């Protein structure tokens, strides 16, 4: 029993972090195969970062400006390159900790966990999520740059996030390991104003029920709702609208608890209405939506990593 | 910028997780040099709890009845012995693994990482806290009992907790790494309730000025207090009494911030006396007292580890 914010275990990637200096810049690195990959602002300036024209930038760099260092041990890096705002610097020894992986690129709503890295050594780990409004809120200060978010299946580790910036409301912004950034953002210190930070529906329901199933049973009600019905107060309190394919994505904690899904939405509706009335759910007095469906079901049967 | 609950990295840990079987009973050890440290109750069936003499249960079980797997790899089990609450079994070959590591039994009010194991490996790691009565609030499901808990300096893994029972309040008890438990709790399926959960308020103050750091400062007002009159307000509120060395432990945050110790107990005093009037403070919605002052300075810096 208990339901805690869970982090993936983090030694696969500790194995992968490096540290990228390109003339006064050090960043992170993600070193898998011969390959490291880290924020292409890694060759900027801080003066740079105003108005950077990056191609322009790169054409001063050859392959020994890159100084990469794994540890102790310093890397030959014989090729780089530009995707996008990632660059990809080819090293001539393949990185004998290279965990089995993908690169996959999320969707909002989904979660994951940050290995926080300053000058490629691991600080801390830590789980978020993707937000609606493509920013996630994490735990970054100056150095952090190329960090990477990862979700773990058994033995293999899905790289899904690269940090890059910090807008100036502190929330965070960065890419996939293709070098695309999560929404509108890019990687230039100018105004960028993220949109509505909305709850996602799905995941509050999703904990909710882990609540249930640890005992915390006070919101739970005499009464139903409908999707439409419900839309219309998640509309009001600035909640993604639920969906058919949320509900069934709901399905197996519904088929737990037997508490069936538009119930569940009844208690949420409430909870939104009238507030916690001074209560805590599994140890909070707000909301949480950085639990998806699948965070839950895991967590509560115990599902382990090779 | 943001602050976030953030663990430590748990690759050093990962390395020491090993599965441990018993005649039926499976749960995790740790193994460190050419020991294996796992709960004495790894040698009773689920009968034996209700009142075992493990002394008298030991007796038949001989190092061959000891099965210990690390990943595919069988350890062969030279010697074994109990130590209060924990068995320590000889193997016959040193973990290559093991990292720089030290036994310490940690005080209540401190926080340290746990990485949730099952069958030997690793599920998830998260942050916790030594509560006053001794007890953690921790995400355990059966099997998880072995799981460690840990912090880590620079290159030192200082092992802190073991991980033994669950009240059957849903709340979580365990021994240090010399098998001691912390608390008055037995590793017997008996009555055992836990006494007040009392709230840290060393840790909520340091979470306040984390807050501050990081732009949160609503709840900053004009006023102060005094030692003794912010004890009144702790006792009616059932926290711990703020003595002056805690103060003294948040010099460096009080420093740094400028706001004097004395005047962040009277922002907390009001935030007991009034309540949040539905705000939040680092994304929640109440006083978060898992947070030491040298988390919040580690985390507000950037410290790593080799
Ligand atoms: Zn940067
Ligand atoms: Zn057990």
């Amino acid at each position: 029993s208990g339901f805690r914010k869970m982090a993936f275990p983090s030694g696969k990637v500790e194995g992968c972090m490096v540290q990228v200096t390109c003339g006064t810049t050090t960043l992170n690195g993600l070193w898998l195969d011969d390959v490291v990959y880290c924020p292409r602002h890694v060759i900027c300036t801080s003066e740079d970062m105003l108005n950077p024209n990056y191609e322009d930038l790169l054409i001063r760099k050859s392959n020994h400006n890159f100084l990469v260092q794994a540890g102790n041990v310093q890397l030959r890096v014989i090729g780089h390159s530009m995707q996008n705002c990632v660059l990809k610097l080819k090293v001539d020894t393949a990185n004998p900790k290279t965990p089995k992986y993908k690169f996959v690129r999320i969707q909002p709503g989904q979660t994951f966990s940050v290995l926080a890295c300053y000058n490629g050594s691991p600080s801390g780990v830590y789980q978020c999520a993707m937000r609606p409004n493509f920013t996630i809120k994490g735990s970054f200060l100056n150095g952090s740059c190329g960090s990477v978010g990862f979700n773990i299946d058994y033995d293999c580790v899905s790289f899904c996030y690269m940090h890059h910036m910090e807008l100036p409301t502190g929330v965070h912004a960065g890419t996939d390991l293709e070098g695309n950034f999560y929404g509108p953002f890019v990687d230039r210190q100018t105004a960028q104003a993220a949109g509505t930070d909305t709850t996602i529906t799905v995941n509050v329901l999703a904990w909710l029920y882990a609540a249930v199933i640890n005992g915390d049973r006070w919101f739970l009600n005499r009464f139903t709702t409908t999707l439409n019905d419900f839309n219309l107060v998640a509309m009001k309190y600035n909640y993604e609208p639920l969906t058919q394919d949320h509900v069934d994505i709901l399905g197996p904690l519904s088929a737990q608890t037997g508490i069936a899904v538009l119930d569940m939405c009844a208690s949420l509706k409430e909870l939104l209405q009238n507030g916690m009335n001074g209560r805590t759910i599994l140890g909070s007095a707000l909301l949480e939506d950085e639990f998806t469906p699948f965070d839950v079901v895991r967590q509560c049967s115990g599902v382990t990593f090779q």
